[PDB]
Order: structure tokens, then C-alpha cells, then sequence
């Protein structure tokens, strides 16, 4: 299972750890993508997962965004974890670096809610634009299922754990 997590909450654990490399090692029933509406793994977190896979996950994405065109920001999909996981749920959260609604953090999170258990990235944080500490926050006050937070970077692991509330 999940090892060398900082639990901040009831249900929510945080750790330094690469996403990919973290997902390859547990295998959780659920990874979280960073997905934008499009399912383009591009960059970030969503361009390191497709990597993983080979792009077997951007194979799949575009399969699934010809039959049901684009998810909505907020929104999310579960399709296959490939490699990674059993399931990934595709989660787009608001990219404020396009002037996307910040509000709709919380409807992102909320995704998270219909899964028992997952692995996932802060999400709206990195390439998304926005404040990683907030993002944080909205997750522990939205997510009720265990959620275990992957974040890449040493130093806002470092930030976002001494500054948690
Ligand atoms: C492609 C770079 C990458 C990897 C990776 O390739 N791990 C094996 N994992 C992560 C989380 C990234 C990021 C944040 O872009």
C-alpha cells in the first residue's frame, strides 16, 4: 500500500513523490490526471502519465473525446490506468493560466468523492496556474475518501506542509 505519507487529515496524506514513479510502484486501484477538457496530455502531470504509458493514454483520450467530445472544466472521466492503475480518473480543474474559473476547484475536487481511494496531484497546481496552497486547502475541505497527494516538487512539499492549516 501507500508508504511514507504525511497524513494532514482524517483522509488526506501528502508526500514528495513523483506521480508517475509512485503509481508504477503501488499500482492504486485510481490515479488522478491533471486532463484538461480535450484529454491532450500535453504536459505537467497529464504529459508525465501519457509518458508512462507509452502513449497508450492519449490513444485511449482521443478514442473517448470522438465519441463524447470534450468533458467539461470541473468534470471528470474514468478511464483506463494502463500501466499505473486499474482506473485513471481524468479530473479537469480550472486552468487560470487560460482565465478559467477558480470556483470550480471545488466542483474538481469533488470528483474525487465517488472514488474509495486514490493517488492524485494537487489539482489546478503546476502548469494550471494556480495557488498550490489553495489547492490544498479546497482538497482537504471537499475530498471525503482517502486521498494521497503525489507533489512533485521538494521545496512546495516543504511549503505546503509547513504552511498547512
Ligand atoms: C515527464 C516528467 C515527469 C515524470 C516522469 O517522467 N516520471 C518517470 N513524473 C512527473 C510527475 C513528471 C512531471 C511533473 O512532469
Amino acid at each position: 500500500s501507500f508508504s511514507g505519507y504525511l497524513k494532514l487529515t482524517d483522509n488526506v496524506y501528502i508526500k514528495n513523490a513523483d506521480i508517475v514513479e509512485e503509481a508504477k510502484k503501488v499500482k492504486p486501484t485510481v490515479v488522478v490526471n491533471a486532463a484538461n477538457v480535450y484529454l491532450k496530455h500535453g504536459g505537467g502531470v497529464a504529459g508525465a502519465l501519457n509518458k508512462a504509458t507509452n502513449n497508450a493514454m492519449q490513444v485511449e483520450s482521443d478514442d473517448y473525446i470522438a465519441t463524447n467530445g470534450p468533458l467539461k472544466v470541473g468534470g471528470s472521466c474514468v478511464l483506463s490506468g494502463h500501466n499505473l492503475a486499474k482506473h485513471c480518473l481524468h479530473v479537469v480543474g480550472p486552468n487560470v493560466n487560460k482565465g478559467e474559473d477558480i470556483q470550480l476547484l471545488k466542483s474538481a475536487y469533488e470528483n474525487f468523492n465517488q472514488h474509495e481511494v486514490l493517488l492524485a496531484p494537487l489539482l489546478s497546481a503546476g502548469i494550471f496556474g494556480a495557488d498550490p496552497i489553495h489547492s490544498l486547502r479546497v482538497c482537504v475541505d471537499t475530498v471525503r475518501t482517502n486521498v494521497y497527494l503525489a507533489v512533485f516538487d521538494k521545496n512546495l512539499y516543504d511549503k505546503l506542509v509547513s504552511s498547512f492549516l
